[PDB]
């Protein structure tokens, strides 16, 4: 593939740090080397000495004197080597990407640890988007993505979707305005990429099927666009097993995948990872180098130590317990919606994640009913407006999270909503 | 001050996330509220339970069950409130900025925690720079800043400098190409900003005097440009007292200051902070919101707990012990250079920081000596090329860090350097 056409002039202009050549020559010189090269501060000046972190339950992560000095010091831009190698093997085990052994220039599978998956996505959007470029996505979409794309000056083209996510026939119809050969044409503006959240879309809770992913991938090949697979709910699917990902079917090296530890390990530690073709991942790493430099070494070492002790089996057993908890939370929110909202609202059973997307029946805009009337009654939900490119347009939808509230709290919240629907209906 | 004229259309287009709006109406409603509006994962699913971190020396930082759940959860984009308030008070005590009580629109002093000071600088450059803009700086300059500015398409104008940093007469001569009234002219390209490292410039080690800062500030007012004060060695000055900063003389609200904890507390934790006018700090926070979201909550809580227990006095006492250690390292590197390099190289005594900037006599380019010959002999130093806009031009300079090597290691390293210089001197 020609990666240069999916890279801005600014992104292509990025050069590596002078410390890259120094690290490459460090592995080509003697063993007992003296370095006065790096701008590394003295680790003995740091006030934190050792650390003990207890793990669920009875287990213990310990940072001795030397490990603590490493944790408090600068580390590689793409992430610590032990976390990268464990994650690489996880990706091979979970997705077996076709690109593992491709030459670097042909999109060889590459990884980098990011400060949450949001950082990876942002660098990816900034690497690709020139003002006026065309991008594809299905609305309602994650507000963070829309807020990230809005300043970039791109035209966002909405792809139709249903309970099984993106409708491939709608994507087929949209793309028919171009001819496949337009992707090679400098005077044509064929879409740079398709962005999607394939499992438990934020805010709908809907997931793509394997069949639909195969059809979407074939259209991405035909019109030569990238697939940005933002999958933070991959490890939060309600069904047993896992639907094959876009990365698993990536024969062309056209998929950039974002994974997150936010919903399973910790959101506050800011650790996620990007998997994709080496020429694109390299552009992202060069941008990280001049911004955050690297993700927290301390946080990476905590997660790396946990993952190595658990192994892939202990990791998957932990995700299984997390899924079990969210599955019960999902049943409790569905039971509250059944009790109070039957006849008043419409909702689908979410396939993954932590949200219930509710459509209020005889109301055009839910914003004032929620942002004002519901708050006064002691209940807060998110109005749907925030999940569309045109956020000023009226929305009868609301997003309700089932991650934290108790069944009794959900019952209170839904009873209130039901009376406010009956209130906004009897108004002349 | 007209802040919109300094920023890009993309930066001005940034909008806040909806989670800020929901928090604004949270305090505006009852106390025992049920909120299904948020997107926070359930914290009880996170595998880390408690933490104990030992501090220098005999002291301990503890994260109980509830504090650990906070540390592992999402937190505000600008930083945790207790770290922000402690940092705000430190800035007032150290710099007493003239803008503390200005209205928000007039550049009221504002702060935000960043994932290292490099993130703050990068967001600041991205917020300001349109291709073709003129920017001022003194070369040799920090490689990270040059590598960051290079993709932005700006014209970098070199300001002459000496052992006391930027020469105000050179800045005066450069600016004379414009008339002060051109700064109000949209069709003129007057400089957007002056960037400088006022204490222990990376790589020279040179520091600006108070008198030079006052003259530079007056030129910044006359031609209406911003001052980007990148000061990571502010807490690493070898001279007695601290030279007043650009922020301390900032009557106009034209200074953006970057501070770093990398050289004093931890480089690996990725915690720094930006201080500047509220309209500009807000644009940076809005960009952080779509990228890293926030700095690690865990890392901020560790630093915040340490700073609150130390107090500002304990913090300043720690910086004194750090300066004392680097002052001794500086004497050891100067003694090693005197012994091995006299007649072979030239160097100035650094005023602050951790680097010795060495000019090799009789050689035009030190790159092959440093990147190949020295590495093979087991010694690493940085060639000077990386500190200039034109990195391909030959450089007789090298940067040697005195932060980590022992006096015995410096002696070995410089004996090797002397040997290689001698070898080069004999080749005709
Ligand atoms: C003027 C100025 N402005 C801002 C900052 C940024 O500081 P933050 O940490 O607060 O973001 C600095 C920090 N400088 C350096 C930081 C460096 C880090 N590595 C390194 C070495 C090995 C592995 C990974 C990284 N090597 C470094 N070298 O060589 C440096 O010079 C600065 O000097
Ligand atoms: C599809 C998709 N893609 C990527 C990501 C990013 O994940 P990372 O953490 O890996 O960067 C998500 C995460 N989503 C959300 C994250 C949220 C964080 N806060 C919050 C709440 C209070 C204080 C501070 C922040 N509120 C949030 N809300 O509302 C969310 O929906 C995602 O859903």
């Amino acid at each position: 593939m020609n990666y240069a056409r999916f890279i801005t002039a600014a992104s292509a202009a990025r050069n590596p740090s002078p410390i890259r050549t120094m690290t490459d020559i460090l592995s080509r010189g003697p063993k007992s080397m003296i370095s006065l090269a790096g701008g590394l501060p003295n680790p003995n000046m740091f006030p934190f000495k050792t650390a003990v972190i207890t793990v669920e339950n009875g287990k213990t992560i310990q940072f001795g004197e030397e490990m603590m000095k490493r944790a408090l010091q600068y580390s590689p831009s793409a992430g610590i080597p032990e976390l990268l190698s464990w994650l690489k093997q996880l990706q091979i085990k979970l997705h077996n990407p076709p690109t593992i052994h491709y030459p670097p220039s042909q999109g060889q599978m590459d990884l980098c640890v990011t400060s949450g998956s949001q950082q990876g996505l942002c660098k990816v959007f900034e690497m690709i988007i020139n003002p006026g470029d065309n991008v594809l996505l299905d609305e309602p979409a994650y507000s963070g993505t829309l807020q990230s794309l809005h300043p970039l000056g791109c035209n966002i083209i909405n792809v139709a979707s249903d309970e099984s996510g993106i409708v491939p026939d709608s994507l087929r119809d949209i793309l028919s305005r171009w001819k496949p050969e337009d992707a090679k044409n400098p005077q044509k503006n064929t879409p740079k990429f398709l962005y999607t959240v394939p499992n438990g879309n934020n805010p709908t809770g809907n997931s793509l099927t394997s069949e639909r992913k195969k059809e979407i991938y074939e259209l991405a090949r035909k019109y030569d666009f990238l697939i940005i697979e933002d999958d933070p709910y991959y490890f939060l699917q309600f069904n047993s097993g896992r639907v094959p990902t876009f990365l698993s079917m990536d024969v062309d090296g056209r998929v950039i995948r974002a994974d997150s530890f936010s919903k399973i390990i910790s959101s506050g530690l800011r650790i996620g990872f990007l998997t994709g073709p080496k020429p694109l991942i390299e552009r992202v790493i060069l941008h990280i180098q001049v911004s955050t430099l690297h993700p927290s070494t301390f946080n990476q070492l905590m997660i790396s130590q946990l993952l190595h002790e658990w192994g892939e089996e202990g990791f998957m057993a932990h995700v299984d317990r997390v899924i079990d908890f969210y599955s019960n939370q999902k049943d409790a929110i569905l039971a509250a919606a059944d009790k109070w909202l039957t006849g008043l609202a419409e909702w689908h059973v979410p396939a993954a994640g932590m949200f219930l997307w509710i459509k209020v029946k005889g109301i055009n805009d839910v914003k004032e009913l929620i942002e004002e009337k519901a708050v006064k009654m002691g209940v807060l939900m998110l109005p749907g407006n925030a999940f569309y490119v045109d956020s000023s347009a009226p929305s009868p939808y609301l997003r309700a999270s089932f991650s934290s509230a108790s069944p009794e709290q959900m019952d209170v919240a839904f009873q209130v909503l039901a009376q406010l629907i009956k209130e906004s209906l009897l108004v002349p």
